[PDB]
């Protein structure tokens, strides 16, 4: 029986460095055809990403994936808002933009009967990337949806996932995925693990999947179990070219819910798909990105990596108890 | 020194799937001759199974084992109640029934002097299965009780246990067990482990025992340490064909105790063999089964398993830290 | 680097059994020449063993070691009280007695200048066994003290310890130890480990030490880290012939301190070598022994061991996570 | 993937001893040319070391490193205070002194533009040792700073660090380090690990680094993750010749902050580089040293080590779970 490792099981060994954190480059591929300026993708969750968060993150150089708990019309409207965003431009020099100068944005679809309806409307709204957003990417329905989307929109970037195995990554690449999203049961106490008994710890899932994907020059997006900026360094070091994060952005000003005051503390009142909640307020997307990017830069500094590609080439991990 | 693994030590790796959770089949063998419609057996515990719970579970397609902390007369009466249960029929399409159309039910016996008295009365009450219910199945007294029951009632299905080792499973099969119940010291903080220093972590006990039993086409019932629906997938994936659960059913409406209100919360006031208590109220047997079966279906979905047999053939486990 | 295991790292595998807990024999050697009727020795700690506890335990078939935080005169008086203890006799059939019919008792000495003074007075008080009671048995001073005691009192049973290594056990046996007490840094959060960085987890220390000692037919006493009756089964299964316990007896009526009532609960107000405290009241020595012996019997039952020697021959351990 | 061990993962095995704790020698090298009388170096942290703490520790036989969150002038003044410190002399017989009879003291520098300014002023204030104090010692900037300091002040003892790898230790030795400070990400919950994903557990970092350094007779200072006196024994046993400690000295009378009373308890109100806090008051530097030195002596006693060199030669570790 194989042991599989999570981010918390490992540490990166410091290496010889000639580069300061401020001078490392953190630009990366989202898909084989889309570049983002920082390696951060926001989760297609109804507590995380609508237009306001998506634009706030594109402006910082990442990309938001608009969630699909919306009618196809309203999801398209959200994409449009991001697409139709001069000091405002000058002040955001890292902003991730398309070939026309508009902020990048993505949208999630599933594999249900409205899927093509949704795709069509998202495309016409100017969406840059479609994410086939499912917990079980290695499945007939996801493969066929991917092939249908690809047959109809050959030039449309498609992220497919989620998977956690080399075979799953290869199947999705062979079917036309422009990036593969990795993460099945990441997070020790998540629903999939507890309810289904299913998962692959995320360090191992990233390393084995990225090894297959590299053979095809397809980028891996590591989705899930990112709690700390140190997890991003680890995920990217393990072979991911970007990381999708949810819970971390759920506490920002721009996340969908309401900001409230409770007993001297600021919270972000959540409301998803129903379920309701309240997470600590963490500031703006900008603040959160700054800390995360700060930590990424410092990890890269420690490893002497000038670029994300170098980080992966220079990565030496050790397992800890 | 062998390391032994519990359910919490492992996860199931997701596999290629063409089957939706709703379309997987969860029917299974209880014994070599009895089928149940879901893989759930309720514990022969005086806090878990009397007639009301046993009938509520048979109606959902599982089977209850009436506990033996009762006089042989009263235990027989409880079996009779279940046996003598039209919208009522229509509304429960998954109901586990005998060859005569009556809800299935089991009863526990021990190895003490009244054992045959009990057996006789349970049989005459129409019991479908006898469970030789002991913590130490691999023992002279359990083997002889089993042989005596089998000599007297050759056609009566007999579950014997509990065991945790291949040798124990083989001895009980050679003596006529129709199913072997596996679980000695499952649960990290259970009495047997703490008090006696004795146990085998349950994933390993299921895998080694089921390997022996498969040679004889005898079903393994995994008894103990099931906390979450994900544990059922793991137990069944490890070679069990059903799972016995106690603590999970202890909080239902139908479990023997009283439902009470304490400070705005519902509880199930327990009272066993004395000891007394209070567990959170979890709803009806139906509600609890639905969640458990939901989680089983989803795990099977993830693994692409259409049947329990396929789940065991497609099972790939990884060990986690 | 060797991994070393503690009691909590392992479990005993259940084996074929033809013997009931009530029919196992739990009599054992304390030293090569002294038998006790249950395998329990009380700790030579000023919070655990004076005359009252020592006699209460000898009466149950174990032996108390009177602590040495006393003047040689007062320590001798305590031994005398135990030695000079008819329904009273009849009611305690398991009582551990010397060749003259008096309750057995031991006393601790160190290696400081009064040591021989103490020894002489303890011997004249009728002490059955001397324990050279130190945290570091594998040392010049303990070896020489042992040789001096042995040269002066060749017939006096001497326990020497503590050690945790084969070399330490062999050195103490070669110097005349009649039993070797094993336990350096047992207990995860104990003083020796934290303060000195020193210890050997106790399962491994018992197994390697007992392996050396067996070559010489010298009994190993496992001292420390016994929290539960299951630990006794494990210690004895690992090669110990008795177990020394402190904290467990610290809460009994007979332990030196005062019994007090605090907010509806009974406590045992401790007072040692100064330091002061309060542990939950656990009942009488008799009550505590009964539970411990109960658990030992059940573990032996599970393993099919009729005697302590058989328990060690039938012991199969597995390591758990 | 290599597993790396922290202090908490291991224990020292007790060995044959002929030496009492009080008779072990704890004098050690700080650098290849500076001796201290106990193996304790205080952290160059603004919550730990200014003149008052530095002198209190030199008087006990250790050495303080004055922190660099000060202007070069004020940092020099702090060094001067320590340098310009008769019962006062008699009462401190273990005091660590230079060749002129003055208390030893160190000072931290970085690699920023004022570095040489700082060095010059510290040298003129009579500093005994310069510590190139950085989180990433294995870097161009630290190597060049070290070479510049060494070229300008060839006779000035220079500690360089921090590193956690053989290559880092060798690079710093080849560049003229007089001691190498080891510790990158030591402490399970420290900033470097969480924020950067970077670290090497400290037992392994000490053992591999000291192995390189020994080839050059350069002393390793183990910096970080010392919580208990048992950690010092472990660090020194693993190949370190001294240990740098911060948090432990942060609670002493002599540490920079204010002593306050809060609800019957004494605290040390901290104030660093801003951030503010409050740690439990632990007494004087003298009290804390006594306990630490007590624990070191006892560990050495247990291992039979007369000297720190013997401790390293006699060290047998075991890994625990």
């Amino acid at each position: 029986m194989k042991e599989a490792l999570t981010f918390d099981d490992v540490l990166l060994v410091p290496q010889y460095s000639e580069v300061l954190p401020k001078d490392v480059k953190i630009d990366t591929r989202l898909t084989r055809q889309i570049r983002i300026n920082i390696p951060l993708v926001s989760a297609a969750m109804d507590t995380v990403t609508e237009a306001a968060l998506a634009k706030a993150l594109a402006r910082e150089g990442g990309i938001g994936i608009i969630h699909k708990n919306l009618t196809p019309d309203e999801q398209a409207r959200q994409v449009s808002i991001v697409k139709k965003t001069i000091m405002s431009v000058i002040e955001h020099p890292n902003a991730a933009r398309d070939e026309k100068g508009r902020l990048l944005v993505g949208a999630a679809v599933g594999t249900s009967p409205e899927t093509m309806e949704r795709v069509e409307k998202l495309v016409k709204a100017g969406v840059d990337v479609i994410v086939i957003d499912t917990a079980h990417g290695h499945s007939r329905r996801v493969i066929e949806t991917l092939e249908m989307i690809k047959a109809d929109y050959p030039d449309l970037p498609v992220v497919a996932g989620n998977v956690a195995t080399p075979e799953g990554t290869e199947a999705l690449i062979k079917a036309g995925a422009d990036a593969v999203k990795v993460g099945v049961g990441p997070g020790s106490i998540c629903t999939t693990r507890v309810v289904a008994g299913v998962g692959v710890p995320q360090l191992t899932a990233v390393m084995e999947c990225s090894e297959v994907a590299r053979k095809y020059d397809v980028p891996i997006i590591a989705d899930g179990g990112i709690r700390y900026s140190g997890d991003i360094v680890k995920a990217l070091a393990a072979g991911a070219e970007s990381v999708m994060v949810g819970s971390i952005f759920a506490g920002t000003e721009e996340a969908p819910g309401e900001t409230i005051l409770y007993q001297g503390r600021k919270y972000k009142a959540y409301r998803g798909m129903g379920i309701e909640g309240m997470v600590p307020y963490k500031g703006t997307v900008k603040d959160v990105v700054h800390q995360l990017v700060g930590g990424l830069r410092s990890g890269m500094g420690y490893i002497g990596a000038r670029t994300i590609k170098e980080l992966q080439e220079k990565a030496v991990f050790v397992k800890i108890t």
